[PDB]
DNA sequence: GACCACGGCGCC
DNA sequence: GGCGCCGTGGTC
């Protein structure tokens, strides 16, 4: 790309671009270039130059596509060396790291970024050649998904701003009641948001027993777990837990979200990061819309602020127990497979032992938590029960589901020999510490390693389903808005919502037939909370 | 102003 | 197990 040639570039060229800020819905496009065949082409006027491209091909392609969609241009993302690198090794998460590893330097200049995209793609493509399964994942899942995500990002989701504003004032008044009570009990005001100040008050001034210490600096912890244990030692504790809940939700959702509404769309626009996790899941940021509250009453009130466009409805679809079903398929356990083929339910079953949607959620931490290496001592204090018999409550699980333990053992042994583990579709995660000589490190690694094929296969299935579903939705005049790992949120014209729900449900359930059926629960509503029933 | 480590905590 | 964001106490 050494030789400068006039804009525009020939087709197939790789693009480089510089944004005033990371978020493509908010960014000014500062510069735009393209590189091909020993030539680099710099655009004199980036916005207008955008009209010359047939597709965004290069590093961070989806970001340029989103910005183009923002500007009303149907420019899809194409090849992206980040996706190749991320499939080769999902620790490849940044252009900085990928450049250093595969043969260049990530700079702040568009031409250089275009030249770099071209060279990295050449080096990665060949590496990803011969890896037929990763190649299939690239062509059939990741590359097409990037176009789907680009449209989700540019579309956004409507937020009831007036509602959240009123909710803010109400929550502020309750926070004031809580602070005032805490200060009376402490005998003096202090910064209740400072865990250092709180630690002194609880443990030095009120003489409460310390329970645990913090990881890096060894302070006496004031975490929810510690406070819960101290709930009956002093009236101040309950008030602090309530304060923690309200301030967490006010500072993270109630106050920030209304300020993130885009002036042009009137909606909230998240970023779905495609090379961000060790397992093949997506992440969401700026804002994060994959962690909107749902558990507590105030949380639920916040979830109600997410609403459909006037005259449309939200459709929410959630895979049922997807990780357990995946485990059944991967392990081949007959008992577990039978549980699903018959129609039994695992989450609800542990719930009654320990049933509405509230007490069923708590079961999720249990069944799942125990499944992924949770120590009995953990389950003990997490279930509020005697540490006995063993274990015990965790035991026998492997007895009734024997093939699961065997799958775990085989997964680890293979991970030790090859240095990585894989999903059903061959997505890999390298786990070098499986051979660490320090037990705590090695066992932490083991839990990461055997988790990945389960979490990652579930992620693979959801991505493939999004790729299958997206074009059907366009045809029906419906929109895909959000993904939350095992859930999708769509928006449909009211008259069509029912037909969309039915279709979307079939597509997600039939995505890839397993030894067990995939089941999908679906709700329709004017807001996110009511759409999940 | 920007950025950092940490503890803490929201969701799957 | 997997994420990203917040306020505090802090540096530059
Ligand atoms: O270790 N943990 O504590 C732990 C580990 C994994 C966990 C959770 C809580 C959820 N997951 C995983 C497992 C699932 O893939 C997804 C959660 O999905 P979900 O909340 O919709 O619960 P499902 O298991 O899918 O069942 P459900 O949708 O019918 O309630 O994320 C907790
Ligand atoms: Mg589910
Ligand atoms: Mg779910
Ligand atoms: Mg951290
Ligand atoms: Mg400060
Ligand atoms: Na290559």
């Amino acid at each position: 790309a050494l030789e400068e040639a006039p804009w525009p570039p020939p087709e197939g060229a790789f693009v480089g671009f510089v944004l005033s800020r990371k978020e493509p819905m908010w960014a000014d496009l500062l510069a735009l270039a393209a590189a091909r065949g020993g030539r680099v082409h710099r655009a004199p006027e980036p916005y207008k130059a955008l009209r010359d491209l047939k597709e965004a091909r290069g590093l961070l392609a989806k970001d340029l596509s989103v910005l183009a969609l923002r500007e009303g241009l149907g420019l899809p993302p194409g090849d992206d060396p980040m996706l190749l690198a991320y499939l080769l090794d999902p620790s490849n998460t940044t252009p900085e790291g990928v450049a250093r590893r595969y043969g260049g330097e990530w700079t702040e200049e568009a031409g250089e970024r275009a030249a770099l995209s071209e060279r990295l793609f050449a080096n990665l493509w060949g590496r990803l050649e011969g890896e037929e399964r990763l190649l299939w994942l690239y062509r059939e899942v990741e590359r097409p998904l990037s176009a789907v995500l680009a449209h989700m990002e540019a579309t956004g989701v409507r937020l009831d701003v007036a509602y959240l504003r009123a909710l803010s004032l109400e929550v502020a008044e309750e926070i004031a009641r809580l602070e005032a009570e805490v200060f009376r009990l402490a005998g003096h005001p202090f910064n209740l948001n400072s865990r250092d100040q709180l630690e002194r008050v609880l443990f030095d001034e009120l003489g409460l027993p310390a329970i645990g210490k913090t990881e890096k600096t060894g302070k006496r912890s004031t975490s929810a777990a510690v406070l819960e244990a101290l709930r009956e030692a002093h009236p101040i504790v309950e008030k602090i837990l309530q304060y923690r809940e309200l301030t967490k939700l006010k500072s993270t959702y109630i106050d920030p979200l209304p300020d993130l509404i885009h002036p042009r769309t009137g909606r909230l626009h998240t970023r779905f990061n495609q090379t961000a996790t060790a397992t093949g899941r997506l992440s969401s940021s700026d804002p994060n819309l994959q962690n909107i509250p749902v558990r507590t009453p105030l949380g639920q009130r916040i979830r109600r602020a997410f609403i459909a466009e006037e005259g449309w409805l939200l459709v929410a679809l959630d895979y049922s127990q997807i990780e357990l079903r995946v485990l059944a398929h991967l392990s081949g356990d007959e008992n577990l497979i039978r549980v699903f083929q018959e129609g039994r339910d695992i989450h609800t079953e542990t719930a009654s032992w320990m049933v509405d949607p509230l007490m069923r959620r708590a079961a999720k931490t249990i069944n799942f938590g125990v499944l992924y290496g949770m120590s009995a001592h953990r389950l003990s204090q997490e279930l509020a029960i005697p540490y006995e018999e063993a274990q015990a409550f965790i035991e026998r699980y492997f007895q009734s589901f024997p093939k699961v333990r065997a799958w775990i053992e085989k997964t680890l042994e293979e991970g030790r020999r090859r240095g990585y583990v894989e999903t059903l579709f061959g997505r890999r995660r390298y786990v070098p510490d499986l051979e660490a000589r320090v037990k705590s490190v090695r066992e932490a690694a083991e839990r990461m390693a055997f988790n990945m094929p389960v979490q990652g296969t579930a992620a693979d299935l959801m991505k493939l389903a999004m790729v299958k579903l997206f074009p059907r939705l366009e045809e029906m005049g419906a929109r895909m808005l959000l993904q939350v790992h095992d859930e999708l949120v769509l928006e449909a014209p009211k008259e069509r919502a029912e037909a969309v729900a039915r279709l979307a449900k079939e597509v997600m359930e039939g995505v890839y037939p397993l030894a067990v059926p995939l089941e999908v629960e679906v709700g329709i509503g004017e807001d996110w909370l009511s759409a999940k029933e």
